[PDB]
C-alpha cells in the first residue's frame, strides 16, 4: 500500500515537472556521430531528448516518454525536438557548411499521424534547412496502409530532400519484401540484432542480406547499438556501410560537436 502511494506520488510530481519543464524549455538536445566503417568521415548525428532536471537528475527518455503520452505532451516534444534541431542546425551554419545529415527517430517520440507534413515543414521555413540536410526514423507500423493518410505525408518531406528511415522488421522475409516496395533512403538495424550477431547463425546471415540490398538500391544501412571491437569487425566484413554506437562515441551534446569534429575527424580504423 505504502508502495502504491508513493507510485502515484512520484509519477504526479513529475508529470507536473515535465508540464513545466516545455513550458520554460529545460528540455535538451543530446547528438551521437555515426560515421563510414571505411572512410571513418562522418555521416551524420541522431537528436536524442534526454531531459536534464535539477531535483529529479538524469531521467531517462525511456521513462518519460510513455510519461508524456498520458498527459498529452507527445505534440509538444515532438515539434519542439524538429524545432530545436533546426535551430542548432541554423547556429550551425553560420560558420561552415558542417553537418551532412542529421536523423530524428520519430517512432521514439511517439510520433503520430497528424504531426509528420507540418511539425518538419514549419520548422524547415521558420529556418534555413535546405531539406536535404535531415532525415526522419518510422516503426514501419506507421508504414502500413491503415487509413491514416500517412504515405502522402511522408512522400512530401521526401520531395522536400528529407530522407527516411525503418526500423522494425521482426526477424521476417516478408518485412523485407515489404521494405523494398518502400521509399526509404537509409535502412538502421536494432540493437537487439547488434547485441550477439555473432553468437546466433541466421541473424549474421540476415544482417549480410539486407546489406545486400543496400548497395543493389542506394540504400544506406545504418548499425545501431555496437559497442566491442568484434562487432565492427563482423560488420565491416559484411559491408555494413555505416556504425553508430558507443564504440566510436557516446553521444554527446550540442556543445562540443564542432571541437569533436575537429579533433578526432577522420575516424578511421
Amino acid at each position: 500500500s505504502p508502495a502504491m502511494n508513493e507510485m502515484v506520488k512520484e509519477r504526479l510530481v513529475l508529470g507536473a515537472a515535465l508540464k513545466e519543464a516545455i513550458s520554460n524549455n529545460q528540455l535538451k538536445l543530446v547528438y551521437q556521430p555515426q560515421i563510414f566503417a571505411e572512410t571513418g568521415e562522418l555521416y551524420g548525428i541522431e537528436a536524442l531528448a534526454r531531459w536534464h532536471d535539477p531535483l529529479h537528475g538524469h531521467v531517462p527518455p525511456s521513462r518519460f516518454i510513455p510519461l508524456a503520452e498520458e498527459i498529452g505532451e507527445i505534440e509538444n516534444i515532438g515539434r519542439w525536438v524538429i524545432a530545436e534541431a533546426c535551430r542548432q542546425l541554423a547556429e550551425w551554419r553560420s560558420q561552415n557548411i558542417h553537418i551532412p545529415a542529421l536523423s530524428v527517430n520519430l517512432s521514439a517520440l511517439h510520433f503520430r499521424s497528424n504531426q509528420l507534413p507540418n511539425q518538419v515543414s514549419d520548422a524547415m521555413h521558420a529556418w534555413g534547412i535546405d531539406g536535404h540536410q535531415l532525415t526522419v526514423e518510422i516503426t514501419e507500423s506507421m508504414m502500413m496502409e491503415h487509413d491514416t493518410e500517412i504515405f502522402k505525408r511522408i512522400q512530401i518531406l521526401r520531395d522536400m530532400g528529407v530522407g527516411l528511415s525503418v526500423d522494425d522488421f521482426g526477424t521476417g522475409f516478408s518485412g523485407l519484401s515489404r521494405l523494398v516496395s518502400l521509399p526509404v533512403t537509409e535502412i538502421k538495424i536494432d540493437k537487439s540484432f547488434v547485441d550477439r550477431c555473432l553468437t546466433e547463425k541466421r541473424i549474421l546471415a540476415l544482417l549480410e542480406a539486407i546489406t545486400s540490398i543496400g548497395q543493389s538500391l542506394n540504400l544506406t544501412v545504418v548499425a545501431e547499438g555496437v559497442e566491442t571491437k568484434e562487432q565492427f569487425e563482423m560488420l565491416r566484413k559484411i559491408h555494413c556501410r555505416v556504425i553508430q554506437g558507443y564504440f566510436f562515441s557516446r553521444p554527446l551534446p550540442a556543445e562540443e560537436i564542432p571541437g569533436w569534429m575537429s579533433s578526432v575527424l577522420p575516424l578511421k580504423i
